[PDB]
């Protein structure tokens, strides 16, 4: 019944290591190193838990890509945002991707805001009330995490118009320029000797990217706030 919410700690690894494996749920990320580089930022990461009595109910934390160029999950992470877009890009917008994530006046962050599915969606709006002044504080003192003018965001998705798992992030989507989908749904086996196989999914479990200007992001809030509200 009752949510707080805290710094990243080394407390913290284990559950956030878990929503991590669940964003990337066959990639070749190494999320051991991510998570390791979000608790190492704590000036920005924050954790949500529920009142043993401390397991990790969800996190949020930014990171900024472009800064931590070289970076193992960095770019196992540019590298799979890429050839999942060539797989459904037209390849002018695989074109558009690997000139945002290199362009250095305008580096891009990574957002990250996975939560289990038990929590209610309308803590959203506090959890981000609460980044964007984790934003204003980097950008007074010019950390890497504030300095981002791009938000790279990746959603669990699906299509059972397209359903958005936490649901506040479609108003995210509209105001991203570049957007697309992966599905992330499992192939089927063979199991009883047959020719090929298929599987009656009514979810299609997928995984939207999306790109987003910073300067929309005040925007965004306003839509949070009225559908949110309490």
């Amino acid at each position: 019944a009752h949510f707080e919410a805290y710094s990243l700690s080394d407390n913290d690894y284990d559950g956030i290591k878990k929503l991590l494996q669940q964003l990337f749920l066959k990639a070749p990320v190494n999320t051991a190193e991510l998570t390791d580089l979000l608790i190492q930022q704590n000036h920005i990461g924050s954790v949500i838990k529920q009142t043993d009595e401390d397991e990790v109910f969800g996190f949020i934390s930014l990171l900024n890509l472009t800064e931590r160029k070289g970076t193992q999950c960095v770019e196992q992470i540019q590298e799979l945002v890429l050839r999942f877009c060539e797989k459904n890009c037209e390849k002018s917008m695989v074109e558009q991707l690997d000139k945002f994530l290199n362009d250095t006046t305008k580096p891009v962050g990574l957002l990250l805001s996975e939560r289990f599915i038990n929590v209610p969606p309308q803590i959203a709006l506090p959890m981000y009330q609460q980044l964007q002044k984790e934003l204003a504080g980097a950008h007074r003192t010019n950390k890497p995490c504030g300095k981002c003018y791009f938000y790279l965001l990746i959603s669990k998705t699906f299509v059972e118009a397209l359903m958005f798992a936490n649901a506040e992030e479609e108003f995210f989507y509209e105001k991203a320029i570049l957007k697309f989908n992966y599905s992330v749904q499992e192939e089927s086996d063979t199991c009883l000797g047959g020719k090929w196989s298929f599987d009656d999914v009514p979810m299609t479990p997928l995984r939207t990217v999306m790109l987003i200007p910073g300067d929309k992001m005040n925007e965004i809030m306003d839509k949070l706030k009225e559908y949110l509200s309490v």
